[PDB]
């Protein structure tokens, strides 16, 4: 008799995913909480409601082979609708590129990109007919406007919402998505002469994105 | 020599183009690609230094960065270019579809490592050497395409990442080359992942519905 709606929350024990995880359980939603470590006490009102999964979100291998496994599947079998909270997340390494430890900018982008991205994937692919799948990507405002020290968080967040963009084109059986910013935290010849101009010009730079096709 | 540059999936494509068309006009180049390009080191004599790396590997990346490669390479340069290139479209197809394992590997692919190398080429530059990072970015960058949900987001997150570095010696641009509390705010997105508007955009912000 478990709940026919069901939701998994990612870094569930602290902050944001607390709430989420403490609040859909009041409203009996089951919760599946995917962290590095248990929530401290919210096993001991919600009860077998709340499934706790300890994983290293961070880890692309350990996340392939949990989802290689049958943990999701189960937790999504015979629900109604399932929801994705992909919420955890990292800062780190703030600063600017001259401070960044590249072991911590690749576990960032793992934690951040990699895990929200493969969980969406393995949701819709472990929930059979006719459960209804909503996936919502935790955003930020850093998702839309730079901040000097954040450039690592501002990718990973910029990620999010542009998956959610494509993925909302797609044909799916009965899915939904949205990133959500929460409010808290030619030929190849061708192609590549222009390039090479273009990054030997003084006016490199001074843009911080552009297009080759603009350039005269 | 005074110039030199860094090309990452130099084997083929663009990144192929890259390479030769930078040793022509006198830059040396440092390739960083899983294997070797076919036959570019047998004219190129020393302007053409080829490391082994599976940059889908951040800990292989992590670890090639830990030496003094990259160092030596960009060791008394006047100016450094970095050409992000190497990038995977795979896995293409709509969630249902994708492999997690695909997944993963585009990711660390296409945003880990052009980050990780971003940063450990400016710690590795000593001054006054000048760095100059492109990221190899795509319309699909700014655009989004079904099927396409996978490198959508790696492409966008270099857009992003270079709107934050140049608001921090460097010049970065991602170039398309045409080829509260938290109580309330778990309320609030409870609500709408329940409502009957959810999904109706792609992207929303707890302020404003």
């Amino acid at each position: 008799c478990a709940p026919r709606v069901r939701a998994i929350v990612t870094g569930h024990t602290r902050g944001l995913g607390a709430s989420l995880a403490e609040q859909l359980l009041q409203q009996d939603i089951a919760v599946l909480g995917v962290s590095r470590s248990r929530h401290p006490s919210l096993a001991a009102t919600a009860g077998d409601r709340l499934v706790e999964t300890e994983l290293d979100l961070s880890d692309t291998a350990a996340v392939a082979a949990w989802l290689a496994g049958g943990a999701l599947r189960s937790f999504v079998d015979g629900a109604s609708l399932v929801l994705l909270f992909n919420n955890a997340g990292v800062v780190d390494p703030i600063g600017p590129l001259a401070a960044q430890d590249p072991a911590l900018v690749a576990r960032a982008v793992a934690l951040n990109v990699a895990a929200p991205l493969m969980l969406s994937a393995a949701l819709v692919q472990a929930a059979a007919a006719p459960t209804e799948c909503r996936v919502l990507h935790v955003s930020s405002g850093a998702a839309r406007n730079a901040y000097a020290g954040w450039s690592v968080y501002c990718a990973t967040k910029a990620a999010l919402d542009h998956h959610a963009r494509a993925v909302a084109l797609d044909a799916n059986r009965a899915l939904r998505i949205c990133s959500v910013a929460p409010g808290v935290v030619s030929t190849p010849d061708e192609a590549a002469r222009h390039l090479i101009r273009y990054a030997l010009s003084d006016a490199f730079g001074a843009e911080p994105t552009a297009d080759v096709r603009n350039l005269p």
